[PDB]
Protein backbone atom coordinates (compact mmCIF):
# COMPACT_ATOMS: atom_id res chain seq x y z
CA UNK A 1 0.00 0.00 0.00
CA UNK A 2 0.58 3.71 0.19
CA UNK A 3 0.49 3.08 4.22
CA UNK A 4 3.54 0.34 3.41
CA UNK A 5 5.64 3.04 1.78
CA UNK A 6 4.91 5.95 4.50
CA UNK A 7 5.61 3.40 7.51
CA UNK A 8 8.86 2.35 5.40
CA UNK A 9 10.37 6.34 5.04
CA UNK A 10 8.92 6.82 8.81
CA UNK A 11 11.36 3.34 9.94
CA UNK A 12 14.33 5.12 8.00
CA UNK A 13 13.75 8.53 9.59
CA UNK A 14 12.82 6.79 13.19
CA UNK A 15 16.31 4.92 13.11
CA UNK A 16 18.47 8.76 11.68
CA UNK A 17 16.69 10.25 14.63
CA UNK A 18 17.72 7.13 17.14
CA UNK A 19 21.90 7.56 15.79
CA UNK A 20 21.68 11.54 15.97
CA UNK A 21 20.61 11.05 19.77
CA UNK A 22 23.21 9.20 20.18
CA UNK A 23 25.90 11.49 18.75
CA UNK A 24 23.87 14.81 21.13
CA UNK A 25 24.79 12.25 23.94
CA UNK A 26 28.92 11.42 23.03
CA UNK A 27 29.05 15.43 22.32
CA UNK A 28 28.04 16.03 25.97
CA UNK A 29 29.89 13.52 27.30
CA UNK A 30 33.34 15.54 25.74
CA UNK A 31 31.62 18.83 27.01
CA UNK A 32 31.83 17.70 30.65
CA UNK A 33 35.86 15.72 29.86
CA UNK A 34 36.65 19.52 28.47
CA UNK A 35 34.75 21.35 31.78
CA UNK A 36 36.93 18.91 33.92
CA UNK A 37 39.96 20.11 31.96
CA UNK A 38 39.40 23.57 32.26
CA UNK A 39 38.96 22.99 35.94
CA UNK A 40 42.41 21.35 35.96
CA UNK A 41 44.08 24.28 33.79
CA UNK A 42 42.44 26.23 35.80
CA UNK A 43 43.24 25.51 39.00
CA UNK A 44 46.99 24.28 38.17
CA UNK A 45 47.24 28.22 37.25
CA UNK A 46 45.97 29.47 40.46
CA UNK A 47 49.18 28.22 41.96
CA UNK A 48 50.89 31.27 40.48
CA UNK B 1 -15.08 4.13 3.20
CA UNK B 2 -12.80 5.91 1.10
CA UNK B 3 -12.33 9.16 3.75
CA UNK B 4 -11.61 6.74 6.26
CA UNK B 5 -8.30 5.99 4.20
CA UNK B 6 -7.89 9.76 3.37
CA UNK B 7 -7.82 10.09 7.16
CA UNK B 8 -5.33 7.54 7.64
CA UNK B 9 -2.75 8.43 5.25
CA UNK B 10 -3.09 11.94 6.51
CA UNK B 11 -2.22 11.23 9.68
CA UNK B 12 0.96 8.32 8.25
CA UNK B 13 1.82 11.57 6.55
CA UNK B 14 2.20 13.81 9.89
CA UNK B 15 3.78 11.29 11.69
CA UNK B 16 6.63 11.10 9.02
CA UNK B 17 6.57 14.98 8.68
CA UNK B 18 7.15 15.68 13.01
CA UNK B 19 9.87 12.86 12.43
CA UNK B 20 11.80 14.05 9.49
CA UNK B 21 11.30 18.06 11.59
CA UNK B 22 12.60 15.86 14.60
CA UNK B 23 15.81 15.19 12.39
CA UNK B 24 16.04 18.73 11.47
CA UNK B 25 16.46 20.14 14.99
CA UNK B 26 19.20 16.84 16.45
CA UNK B 27 21.06 17.97 12.98
CA UNK B 28 21.14 21.96 14.71
CA UNK B 29 21.67 20.51 18.05
CA UNK B 30 24.75 18.41 17.14
CA UNK B 31 25.85 22.12 15.03
CA UNK B 32 25.47 23.93 18.35
CA UNK B 33 27.01 21.54 20.52
CA UNK B 34 30.17 20.93 18.02
CA UNK B 35 30.10 25.21 18.52
CA UNK B 36 30.08 25.00 22.27
CA UNK B 37 33.06 22.17 22.05
CA UNK B 38 34.98 24.50 19.96
CA UNK B 39 34.61 27.47 22.34
CA UNK B 40 35.89 24.44 25.62
CA UNK B 41 38.71 23.71 22.97
CA UNK B 42 39.99 27.64 22.77
CA UNK B 43 39.37 28.22 27.07
CA UNK B 44 41.60 25.28 27.11
CA UNK B 45 44.29 26.73 25.10
CA UNK B 46 43.81 29.94 26.86
CA UNK B 47 44.23 28.74 30.50
CA UNK B 48 46.98 26.29 28.96
CA UNK B 49 49.22 29.41 27.16
CA UNK B 50 48.24 31.23 30.75
CA UNK B 51 49.94 28.53 32.83
CA UNK B 52 53.55 28.56 30.76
Amino acid sequence: LQIAEKEQELLASQETVQVLQMKVKRLEHLLQLKNVRIDDLSRRLQQA
